[PDB]
């Protein structure tokens, strides 16, 4: 065993944002490997990829099939010990004799050459034998730099499903979770969890705190420090005429105010990148958006920043 | 076995790009090894080489004949275990006891010297007994570095067939793979699968996805994150007035200096993949030292410009 | 058994590069084993040495004379087989019972002792009994290292016949191979095959191609991927202005140093294979010559090579 | 039989290198097992040992004696198969009955105890029944490791003859082989075979090649390759001043250090074979050349390295 039984088909919630992946996994777990076999699942972190996979193999062991789950960076670490302890073949045949192959976090294949090569062989091998293979990554095939070309066209030749947690999809997931716990559904809670959670981990992370220290316990820790970061409705809106709602959406000098707001949050307010990125969720934007500020600290600028730096101190310190 | 019944001759589609390798493998499967034996197939990625090989040996055992399929690298790992298990003879005998040999992905012989030689013998053995042998690689025999001189000069000397899927070639593969479901007819679908797919894997990779999401699903997704790379209609065309389609550049240092440029941006600002980027050049290698040469020439009267573009992209794209 | 009927004496072709070997085996096949016994035939890969041995043994078994064909590595494996099974006795006796022994590809004796000591006797026996003994190799006897001096003495004792097909020799093979396939002899047909083939395998295979995909339907692609290798008339010829055909030759510092660079370009730029380079010319040469380009990489000359690399990506890519 | 008639005592060429042997055998054939019997001939490979035995046997099977010729390895082979078939008795008596025993290439008795004790018997028997016995060998009796200290005495106890082929001895041979064919004598030719052949097999290896592809055919093949091997007169001579002929002659450490290099360059640069290297100047065996260039990188473990890398650079530019 390396599958946890607490993940299952029913158990997983379905909305138009992970419906297709759900049904590919379910619709295929019937004729195992003989329906449509190379299934690649990909989605943002905490999109439920791991669930979906753990949940497939669980159904297989229950139905009696011979099954392996493994993260790609643990497949590597095994192959690397078996290689050392001169047992690379009982390793291979272990994998070649699965009714279902569940390879998780495929993205960790980059750079590992022989460590890839190895999988390529069990792949074709299980494929040719019409066994069932389910891959899963954080990124689409195309984006796998540092993974051999012959594997990527391999991945694309099957079924690519994306898991894109939209809004209506988060609607359902929050709603169903609150029901799961036996908390009561109410617009206030559902709407907060809507405008404050992007992945399922975040949701359920928060739905447990709700199950633990009420809801009026959330909006203090969660919102208060990020009300100190209402520095947008604060100052940069009032300086060079900016409307809050437009600055919270990347959209052409209207968008030179942003680069300042994020900066003031870092240096004066001491907030973390992640803390700051939750005013915009791609955490590199902030970093070079804050550097370009002093990358352009070279004509009638230096004193403008300082005047505002002194302005936030008075207000907040 | 290792032969999947799936692939078969009928089940494989024909146009003037793989017609040759078909009517070679077809006639050759009648008097096996007697008409013409050492057939050597090579194409690009997912060209249909494995289909063909699989299809033949399936027709073969379908007639009684003894048939083996293997990748070159599984063959490796078969020889070297037999070796450790000291049964290297029943290994040899097994291969010399066939009417047809299907050696797929031959290219994986590079480097292996013991791993090759062993095949050399079963090759020669099979040949002189006039038994049928078909090879397959991603490359032409003479592009097979790391392979004995004596095997290459054996590969060249049977029959060399390439499979070049071009225009009027794939068209058929597209228009035929649709009746596989029920999408046989609409111009919009086909014209998308025409200017978006090179190999057959992509051609069925889309179709199945399309027969699921529905075509319009893949016109937003495959048209949105490829529209951040609509950074071609965006700005690269507007500084040094280079025409757009000229940037899919079949040969002037204008649409070449701007060719090398556009790719640099997609890589740094849009954080795109070498493959995403390499689908601008409607090949991975190209992009690399074209993305390096830009900063290989960073240190001349060339710098701040880029910095000014980077700002534009960071504003017009971020 | 191992004698394939398709190889015969009028099924072979005769020129001033193989005729001697041909008549050696033609003359010495009539008075068998008596005329001249140790026949050592040798030449580069694809020289027709396998044909000859095969074509000989055929005529002999036509005339009833007890023949054995075999590769030397076929003999090796066969020995150990009989050996391990405990029946080496009937092995020797079989081999000593022939009127004509044909040992093909002798080079594969190197390193093998009992695997080779056993041939010794066979040889010696057959020989004393004036029974025909024809050996084949890719190299000259004295080039056969790891092989007993006693066996080499045995080899050099009989007749050595080299086969080299230079310029005049090949025309006759092409001419007759073109007639063999029911193809029309034409100057463009014949002339291409001249400057584009070496071994007779190469000859028969372009012909096989042109019997199927036209002729110019392949003077296109063939001369096209060797057109991208026209990298010599392209640039290096016009720098240290040394002309084209002079570079395709080994002799100081203006052509021997312009040749190295040209090789470098087809490897680093046009990403061509070591074999493909060598047709602008054995593998050995290219490898340590392009290594010596970066063996003398040790300062501002790097800046000069870096320029032509830039010239290459511009003009070709 | 195993006696190829092609071998006759007239048929064999005599020079005071293969004289004594030839004499003792002819001398001891007119009265077998009577004059000096246990004849142990030995000498370099391709000396004519086999010839002499074949010839000797042939005569004794012309005078109506009972003769057996066998190689020492083939004697073992037979002894074993009989030992299996349970026929060692008729096998023994077969060998004990010969008027004349010919045992060629005795070198292959080594390491075969039970496969050799048998012979020591046939020997004693035939010897006491005063019957003729001739052994041939690669090495002198005293040189034979892995042979019974009892058989070696026996060997040494009869007659030892060596066959060293000198130069005058070779002269006569070349002369008469040319004569044997329809070839004409002339200086360049007969003188070519001299500094180009050592064992008699080489002599008639050329002559069969000459009576086939002229003489202006080997001048290139057999001498052009070994003009590139004139690397001892192109570089190793033109560095640390050690002149051509001084390298070939087995003698300061100035010369001994030139060879190790000279030989190296042929191997790794021109890819010459270990045989080719030795056949070019100093020829004892293989051992010499090979483990000496090995002593090159065994003495490569630091300022030795750079001087060689500069030489390789020279031999690549000049030849490649
Ligand atoms: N659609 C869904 N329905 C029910 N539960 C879900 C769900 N998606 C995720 N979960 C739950 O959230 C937790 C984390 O999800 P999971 O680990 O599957 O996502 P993931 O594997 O994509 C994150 P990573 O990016 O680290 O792989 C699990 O305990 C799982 O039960
Ligand atoms: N002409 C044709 N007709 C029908 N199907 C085809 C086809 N050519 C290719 N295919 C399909 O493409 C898929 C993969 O192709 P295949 O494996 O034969 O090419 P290939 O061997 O070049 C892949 P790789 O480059 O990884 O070896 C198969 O599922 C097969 O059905
Ligand atoms: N002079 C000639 N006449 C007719 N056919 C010839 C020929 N020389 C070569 N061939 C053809 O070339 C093919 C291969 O020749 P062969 O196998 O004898 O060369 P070879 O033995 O040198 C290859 P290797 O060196 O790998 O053993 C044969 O099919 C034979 O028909
Ligand atoms: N003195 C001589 N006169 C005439 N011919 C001679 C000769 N010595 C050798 N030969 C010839 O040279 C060939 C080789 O000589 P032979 O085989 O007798 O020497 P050998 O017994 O030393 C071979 P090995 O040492 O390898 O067993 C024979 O075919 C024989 O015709
Ligand atoms: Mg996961
Ligand atoms: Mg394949
Ligand atoms: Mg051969
Ligand atoms: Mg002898």
């Amino acid at each position: 065993d390396f599958l946890n039984p607490k993940y299952t088909l029913e158990n997983f919630i379905v909305g138009e944002g992970n419906r297709l992946a759900y049904e590919v996994v379910k619709e295929a777990l019937e004729n195992l490997g003989s329906l449509y076999n190379p299934i690649f699942i990909y989605g943002s972190v905490g999109t439920g990829k791991t669930h979906l996979l753990q949940a497939a193999g669980n159904e297989a062991k229950k139905r009696g099939y011979r099954v392996i789950y493994s993260s790609a960076d643990d497949f590597a670490q095994a192959m690397v010990e078996h290689l050392k302890k001169g047992t690379i073949n009982e390793f291979r045949n272990m994998y070649k004799s699965v009714d279902l192959l569940l390879l998780d976090d495929v993205q960790f294949l980059s750079g590992k050459e022989r460590t890839q090569i190895e999988f390529f062989h069990i792949f074709n091998t299980l494929y040719l034998l019409e066994k069932q293979i389910i891959l899963a990554s954080d990124r689409h095939p195309q984006k796998l730099d540092g993974v051999s070309d012959r594997l990527v066209s391999r991945f694309e030749g099957g079924i690519l499903v994306e898991i894109e947690l939209d809004n209506k999809t988060r609607f359902k997931i929050i709603k169903e979770k609150l029901k799961e716990f036996n908390l009561e559904l109410r617009k206030e809670v559902i709407d907060y969890l809507l405008e404050n959670t992007k992945n399922v981990r975040e949701i359920e992370g928060k739905i447990k705190l709700i199950k633990l220290k009420g809801f009026e316990g959330l909006e203090r820790k969660e919102r208060k420090e990020r009300d100190k970061l209402m520095q947008i409705v604060e100052f940069v809106a009032n300086y060079y005429a900016v409307k809050v709602e437009d600055i919270l959406s990347d959209k052409r000098r209207t968008s030179e105010a942003r680069k300042i707001a994020m900066y003031l949050c870092r240096k004066v307010c001491s907030a973390s990148l992640i803390e700051i990125a939750r005013a915009f969720k791609d955490h590199t934007t902030v970093i070079h958006a804050i550097r370009s500020v002093e990358e352009e600290k070279k004509r009638k600028f230096k004193h403008l920043v300082g005047f505002l730096e002194k302005q936030a101190f008075d207000k907040i310190c």
